[PDB]
């Protein structure tokens, strides 16, 4: 559950994978 985009950083307390925002305990 992150927005934000892969071209400009993920948002605060992500990553980009799957040229998308996820990461564990924030779907």
């Amino acid at each position: 559950s992150c927005g934000g985009s892969c071209f400009g950083g993920c948002w605060p307390g992500c990553s980009c994978y799957a040229r998308t925002c996820f990461r564990d305990g924030l779907p």
